[PDB]
């Protein structure tokens, strides 16, 4: 019925950026426009992530793919379509589009956590909200 834990994407500086909410009602889609970190960036790398921590090496990684073939550009000129999308099983896909050319790539998450597990991660996030708030001021929609 819902999403137990926010799920999202590594931002530059290792940021977690949530496309969609802990809690949000299932089936549901959110789509975000990210750019590049670095002038003439020619890809992103998609890092997919579950949690409630600001920093994403401090949540879970659900998994990674590259979209190539960027044309060169100043950085936080490219336009890179991301949509999140769970469907009424609770399957999550992930798409990320170049705005400019087209070119898309995928990844499905499979499920081949439990109340605990997700009650101990948004535990976690409350008791280290201040530490993990510090981090991401330090280091906007710019992917690596």
């Amino acid at each position: 019925d819902v999403a137990p834990l926010s799920l999202g994407l590594e931002t530059a500086g290792g940021v977690m950026t949530a496309l969609i909410k802990r809690n949000s009602t299932i089936p549901t889609k959110q789509t975000q426009i990210f750019t590049t970190y670095s002038d003439n960036q020619p890809g992103v790398l998609i890092q997919v992530y579950e949690g409630e921590r600001a920093m994403t090496k401090d949540n879970n990684l659900l998994g990674r793919f590259e979209l190539s073939g960027i044309p060169p550009a100043p950085r936080g000129v490219p336009q890179i379509e991301v949509t999140f999308d769970i469907d009424a099983n609770g399957i999550l896909n992930v798409t990320a589009t170049d705005k400019s050319t087209g070119k898309a790539n995928k990844i499905t998450i499979t499920n081949d956590l439990s109340k605990e597990e997700i009650e101990r991660m948004v535990q976690e996030a409350e008791k280290y909200k201040a530490e993990d708030e510090v981090q991401r001021e330090r280091v906007k929609n710019a992917l690596e």
